[PDB]
C-alpha cells in the first residue's frame, strides 16, 4: 500500500493473507472472505498453472503479519477459466477452505455489490494489504496491515492515461471493461497487495468493488492501479459461492 | 539459449545484439538484420512505453559479446501499434539504423519468408542468441553466441500444451494465431534471446520464421517457446522495409 | 542461533537487541543488560570506526523482534581501545543508556562472573539471540528469540580445532587468551547473534561467561564459536560500570 | 583498480588471474609470476583453510578476462604459516604450477626486490588487476586489465590515518611493519585485485614491492590501501622458489 496509514484493528474484518509453503509460510497475496468457506482473490496469485494445494494456506485478518498466525488449509482452488494473464483480464479466483470459519465483529465476510453497481468517480473507496509501501520498497516489520483511500476514475480516462508515453495505438484497449481503476501518484496498491480487496461504502454498506490486479509500477505518473471489476464476474462467483 | 552450443564463426551473419546505456552498453535483447539499414526485433524489448534513442545502440555479428564492440546508433524505433504485451500479441518492432551497413560474407541480412510460406510442423529450425543457458542462469563469460536446433510445432498442438497443467479453459487461446512455437524440454531460447531470430533452411535458403517472444520458463515440460510469427506481419514490415 | 529453539518468555531477561536507523529500526546485533544503565556488547558491532549515536537504539527483552518495540536512546558508546578486529581480540564494548531501566522479573540485569571464575570445559552454558538459524539462513518472522545449550571448550582445544584443515602454523595462536569458545556442529551462535550473551549456571546462579564474537561459519566441523572471555575484561568493564 | 586506465598489451607481463571452478572458471584474485613454475599471491586468497587444488587454476597475462583463457593447473599451494587474517599479517602465499611456463616479451616473471629495498614515499609505483573500479562497482565486460599509479606513503603516516575516526587507541598499531601502504582517494586497488602486484621502477628495473592485501573499502578518506611488504618475506619465499 502506497501512501497509507496503519489500519485500526476494528477495520477490514474480511482482509486475508495467502501463504505459500517454504522456509516459513510467507505472504504472497491478499484476498477477502466473502463466505464462511470462501475467499476471493486474484487469479494471477494462484494461476494460470495448477499448484499443489498442500503448499497453500490462508491467514484470516491479522494486525501484523506472522505475529499471531493461525493458518487454515485450502481444499479447492477455482480460477476463472478465461484467465491467462492480468493484462488480458478475468483476473479473479476462489479458494474453498477445508472448514467453515466462525465469524465475529473482528473477522467476517465482505459484501459483494449488486450487478448494477457502477462505483462512479467521487465514490469513497479504500484498498488494503501488506504490500510494498513503494516501488521496490517492502513493508518493513512488524508488517502492519495498511489502508489507503483511493480516487476512482472512469475506465476511458485511465485507458487514455495508459496510452500516454506509449507506442500502443490509441484504439487498442489497455484498461478493459472487466477492469476498474483507482489511485494516483500518492495513493495506490503495490506488489504484495494483489488479490486484496478494493471496497467502497455505498449507502452505509461496504461493497467490494474490485480485486487488486495490476498496474505499471505503483503510484506512477499516468499509470493508475488496475483492479478486476467484481460486478463483471458475479454470475461466475455464484456458480460456486452460495448467496 | 538452452541445450545448444557455440556457433561457428561463419553461421548466423544476421544476428544482432541490442544495447542499453548504463555503466557499460549492456545487452538486453537480440535482433536480426533483415535489410542493410533495418533490424527486426521483439516489441516488448523496446516497449510498450516510449524509449530514448540516445540510450540505444546496435551491435552486429559478434562471436563473444562485449569483446569487439562497434556500436551503431539507431535513428528510429518503430513498435507495432497493436502491441501491449507479449501474451496478447503483435510482439514485433523495427530498428532503423542511422547508416546502412556494408554487408559482407561474415555480416549480412537474413531473408524474410514469402507471405505464403508455411513452415511445416517438424521443420528443422535454429534459434540463436546470448540469452541464459537455463532458467535463471546466465551465459558465462566470454559470452559466446549460442545456437540450438529446435523443432517447430503446430500452433494448435502448442496451445493445447500450454493448457495442460493450467486452469485456462481449453477454448481460450493462449498461443494465438500471430504466434509460432518451437522447442522441447532440452532445446529452447531463454531470457536474453528475446527479439532474436528463429531461422529455417527451406529449399536451400535461410528464412526467418519468427522472433523470440515469450514462454513459460525455458525448456519447461509442455511449455515450448513462443515466437512472433513473421509471415503474419510481413505487410507491416514492408510498409517500412524496402526490397 | 543454530540448533536450539524459541525461548520461554520468562528466560533470558537480560537479552537486548541493538537497532540502527534505516527504513526502520533494524537489528544488527545483540547485547546483554549488565547494569540498569549499561549494555555489554561486541566492539565489532559498533566499531572500530566511530558511529553516530543518533542512529543507535537499544531494545530490551522482546519475545518477537519488532513487534513490541520500545526503543531506548544511547548516551555513550565505549569501545575497548585495544580493539580493531574480532580475530585480533578485545572484541567488547559498552553502551550507556540515557536512562536506567526499571528492572522487573521479566527484564533485568545478568550477573558478571568473579575474576576468579573459570567455567570448566564441558560446562552447561546457553547462548541466545535473533541471529541466523544457519549459515546464510535468516531467522524467519515473527522473529522469536532463540536459545541453545552449548558446551564450553578449553581454549587450547579450540585453537587446535581451528588449525585442523588450515595452513596456519600450529604454534600460531588463532583462538587467543582473551577469547573463550563453545558449540559443536549442531549447536552454535550465528550472524545476528554478535554482541549477544553466553551465560552459564554456576552454583545455582547465571553468570555471563562470554560475548558472541566470531567464528568460521556457524556450527561448522572443527570450527566452534568464539566468544570474548568476559572475566578477562572485568577490570575494564568495572572502570565504567558500578560494582 | 580505482582511478586508472586499461593497461597496454606490452605492460605487466607478470600479471596473473587466479580461477575457481564453478559454472565457469571465475576470477577471484590476482597474482604474479616470479618464476617459470611459481606464482606469488595473497594468503587470504587461498587460505587460511586448505582448499581442493583441483578446483583451482591459473591464467597468465590476458588483455581481457575470459576471452583468451589457457588455464593452467596447480600442484601445490604454499601459505605463510604465520597467516590467519590480512589485518593480522603475513598475507602472502605461493602457487607452484604443474609445469614450468615458457617465458617471452608478452609473458615473463617479475623481479623481486633486494632485502634492503625501502620504496620510500614520492617514488612512483603501479598496481594492476581486474578488480572493482570502485566500492561495489564491478569491472564491466570485456574486463580489461587495468593499471593505476599509486602514491606510496610511510607506514607511520598511514597508521595515523587509520586511527582517524576510529576508537582504536593510537598506540595499538594498525598498519603493521610487514605491511606497505599506497594510494589515495582517487587511486587505489579494490576487491578482486587481491594478491595482485604493486611494482616500482627503481634502477631501470621493475621490482614487486607488495601484494594487494586489504583496506577499509577502496580509495576512502584516511584509509589508503595496504599491501603485504615483499622484502619482509624474501627468506620464506626462497625456501621454495629458486634464486
Ligand atoms: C500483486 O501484489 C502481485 N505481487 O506478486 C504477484 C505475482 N504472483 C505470481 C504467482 N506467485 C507464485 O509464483 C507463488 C505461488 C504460491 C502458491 C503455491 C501453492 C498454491 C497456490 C499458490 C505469487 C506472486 N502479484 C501486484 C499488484 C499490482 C498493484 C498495482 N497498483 N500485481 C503484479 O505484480 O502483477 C503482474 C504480475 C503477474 C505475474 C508475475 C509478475 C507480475
Ligand atoms: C527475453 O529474453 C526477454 N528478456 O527480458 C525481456 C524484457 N525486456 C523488456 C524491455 N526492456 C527494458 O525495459 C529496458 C529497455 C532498454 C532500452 C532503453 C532505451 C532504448 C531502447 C531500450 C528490456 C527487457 N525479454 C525473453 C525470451 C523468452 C524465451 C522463452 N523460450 N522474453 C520474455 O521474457 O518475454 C515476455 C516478457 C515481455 C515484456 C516484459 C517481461 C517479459
Ligand atoms: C555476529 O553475529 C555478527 N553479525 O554481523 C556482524 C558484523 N557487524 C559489523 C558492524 N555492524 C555495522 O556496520 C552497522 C553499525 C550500526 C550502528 C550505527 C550507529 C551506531 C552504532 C551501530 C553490524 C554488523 N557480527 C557474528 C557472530 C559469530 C558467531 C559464530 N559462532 N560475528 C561475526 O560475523 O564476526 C566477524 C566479523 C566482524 C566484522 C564484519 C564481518 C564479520
Ligand atoms: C582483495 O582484492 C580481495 N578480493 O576478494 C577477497 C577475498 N577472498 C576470500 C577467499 N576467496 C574464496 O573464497 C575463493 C577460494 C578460491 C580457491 C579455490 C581453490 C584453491 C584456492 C582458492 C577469494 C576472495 N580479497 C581485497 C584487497 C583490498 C584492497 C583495498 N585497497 N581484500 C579484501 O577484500 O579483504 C578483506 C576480506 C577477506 C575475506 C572476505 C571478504 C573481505
Amino acid at each position: 500500500i502506497v501512501g497509507g496509514q496503519e489500519a485500526p484493528r476494528s477495520k477490514w474484518p474480511w482482509q486475508v493473507s495467502l501463504r505459500v509453503h517454504g522456509p516459513y509460510w510467507m505472504h504472497f497475496c491478499g484476498g477477502s472472505l466473502i463466505h464462511p468457506q470462501w475467499v476471493l482473490t486474484a487469479a494471477h496469485c494462484v494461476g494460470p498453472d495448477v499448484k499443489d494445494l498442500a503448499a497453500l494456506r490462508v491467514q484470516l485478518r491479522e494486525q501484523h503479519l506472522y505475529y499471531q498466525d493461525q493458518l487454515l488449509p485450502v481444499s479447492r482452488i477455482i480460477v476463472h477459466p478465461q484467465f491467462y494473464t492480468a493484462q488480458i483480464g478475468a483476473d479473479i479466483a476462489l479458494l474453498e477452505l477445508e472448514e467453515p470459519v466462525k465469524v465475529s465483529s473482528h473477522v467476517h465476510t465482505v459484501t459483494l455489490p449488486p450487478a448494477s453497481e457502477t462505483f462512479p468517480p467521487g465514490m469513497p473507496c479504500w484498498v488494503t494489504g501488506w504490500g510494498d509501501v513503494d516501488n521496490d520498497e517492502r513493508l518493513p516489520p512488524p508488517f502492519p496491515l495498511k489502508q489507503v483511500k483511493v480516487p476512482i476514475m472512469e475506465n476511458h480516462i485511465c485507458d487514455a492515461k495508459y496510452h500516454l508515453g506509449a507506442y500502443t495505438g490509441d484504439d487498442v484497449r489497455i484498461v478493459r471493461d472487466d477492469m476498474l481503476c483507482a489511485g494516483n501518484t500518492r495513493r495506490d496498491s503495490c506488489q504484495g497487495d494483489s488479490g486484496g480487496p478494493l471496497v467502497c461504502k455505498v449507502n452505509g454498506t461496504w461493497l467490494q468493488a474490485g480485486v487488486v490486479s495490476w498496474g505499471e509500477g505503483c503510484a506512477q505518473p499516468n499509470r493508475p492501479g488496475i483492479y478486476t471489476r467484481v460486478t463483471y464476474y458475479l454470475d461466475w462467483i455464484h456458480h460456486y459461492v452460495p448467496k
